[PDB]
């Protein structure tokens, strides 16, 4: 069962944030890589995440943002003053929000959405996650159907709040001056890839870069170009003034 992680190495720290329906496993390989390069890493798990999908629908972005802020403070409290933030998908949106909320050395949003899917589409996405999760539990197709029958009886009321979160950060990214590396998969079937240009163009950061990953999908940390992504993130972090 996935759990948060903290790898303590050198004095430079990186906060790693996962995406909606994701968990710390989505950033664990990047954490081990950065630890091996001497960076301290911490990845939380948002409320309703890394547990049975049944628990997700009762949580929302107000809960998940508390987890993000508590994670930042966890690093600070351990004496790591200088923190970069790297985030996948929704974690990338939270990376941007931390970037104008609290002191950070740099931000790497990876496949972060700047625009809104419908509540129906977002809900379908939760349903897909729930079924994929039960498949990975090795449950028989019959058992999955019966469980999803039950699951569909409860709506997820916090989805309007997630739409509102995305629009709010979209409209505040002009407050960001921190060095920003925008990462985007070229073909991403989960988000509008125009988001990447919106972030790149919309921040006030004097120091910024963007890279497109040509053969990757949305969950880019788990996909086939992760080795390159790891090197690119490290090169970016090495270029910053800690």
């Amino acid at each position: 069962s996935p759990k948060p992680f903290t790898f303590e190495a050198g004095e430079r720290a990186v906060l790693l944030l996962h995406g909606f329906t994701g968990n710390s496993s989505d950033v664990r390989m990047l954490g081990r890589f950065l630890e091996s390069k001497g960076y301290t890493c911490h990845a939380p798990i948002y409320k309703g995440h890394g547990v049975p999908p049944e628990e997700l629908v009762h949580t929302g972005p107000d809960d998940w943002w508390q987890d993000v802020m508590n994670a930042y403070e966890f690093l600070r409290e351990k004496g790591y003053q200088k923190i970069a933030v790297v985030g996948l998908s929704l974690g990338g949106v939270f990376s941007l929000k931390l970037g104008y909320t609290v002191p950070v050395v740099g931000i790497v949003p990876m496949c972060a959405p700047m625009y809104i899917k419908s509540e129906e589409t977002m809900y379908q996405g939760v349903l897909d996650y729930a079924r994929e999760y039960k498949k990975r539990e090795g449950k028989a197709p019959e058992q999955i159907e019966k469980e999803m029958e039950e699951f569909r009886k409860t709506p997820m009321k916090t989805l309007k709040a997630l739409q509102a979160l995305i629009a709010e950060v979209r409209n505040h990214i002009d407050l960001i001056y921190a060095p920003t590396f925008v990462v985007q998969a070229r073909h991403d079937d989960m988000i509008n890839t125009d988001s990447a240009n919106i972030i790149y163009n919309g921040v006030e950061s004097p120091i910024k870069q963007i890279k497109w990953y040509e053969e990757s999908g949305h969950v880019i940390t788990l996909d086939k170009e992760k080795e390159q992504l790891h090197e690119d993130i490290y090169a970016f972090l090495e270029s910053l003034d800690w």
